[PDB]
């Protein structure tokens, strides 16, 4: 694919819509998450992009390079390792990222794979406990959708 | 991917879950869907893995060699056309299908698409109008879901 769309969903009142763009060499990534608190929210591409079990089938980082948890920004990180989304008073957060990692085709290609919003902040691997190099300890997932190729 | 899932959700009661499995130069499909009505229901692969707009953001049926709607057996046939699932009294479609078209990975590549249940059977493109040429007839899209990597 050359462009790719996600509707994250979930149980609670998060809901997204995340668009991804191959441009240049890039991907950019764009889009608005409603419904969250205020506040940074872990936002990860996650390796599976199965919902048989709600948010949680879709496993861990995507990660083919096989490091440890890090922020977008960090040589040792997930390839899905998007760091935060924040969102306003009203809940709004606004997507806007561009990655060195992801693709939408090859090696390193998100499409059908799943895009997540998580509860918490992702420390971005510097926590400190182990959950930090898996995580971030971003928490529970509150919405996802499965990467798919957009028109 | 060697496989793949989606969870097919519509606005009604039809629901589903679709595994796929590359076997040889095949695509082994599986699953089940429910909530349908006794009988034949269209069963396809559509062109985009975008569900902004529920079921008809994904576009037609998934038709990269340009050719004329068709059933899986049919040498005109769209790659997505995987013809009919068949529900049982109880609302049942046990869904077993080899396809020699589709493909988990490469051109033919149905990750990141859409898979769609269907209101009406598919005619297979033997109805005699021009609709049967383009979508057997198969009707409104109860269910669909982005077709993600398994693990
Ligand atoms: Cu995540
Ligand atoms: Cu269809
Ligand atoms: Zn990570
Ligand atoms: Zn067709």
């Amino acid at each position: 694919a050359t462009k790719a769309v996600c509707v994250l969903k979930g149980d609670g009142p998060v809901q997204g819509t995340i668009h991804f763009e191959a441009k240049g060499d890039t991907v950019v990534v764009t889009g608005s998450i409603t419904g969250l608190t205020e506040g940074d929210h872990g936002f990860h591409v996650h390796q599976f992009g199965d919902n048989t079990q709600g948010c949680t089938s879709a496993g861990p980082h995507f990660n083919p390079l096989s490091k440890k948890h890090g922020g977008p920004k960090d040589e040792e990180r997930h390839v899905g390792d998007l760091g935060n989304v924040t969102a306003d008073k009203n809940g709004v957060a606004i997507v806007d990222i561009v990655d060195p990692l992801i693709s939408l085709s090859g090696e390193y290609s998100i499409i059908g794979r799943t895009m997540v919003v998580h509860e918490k902040p992702d420390d971005l691997g510097r926590g400190g406990n182990e959950e930090s190099t898996k995580t971030g300890n971003a928490g529970s997932r509150l919405a996802c959708g499965v990467i798919g190729i957009a028109k």
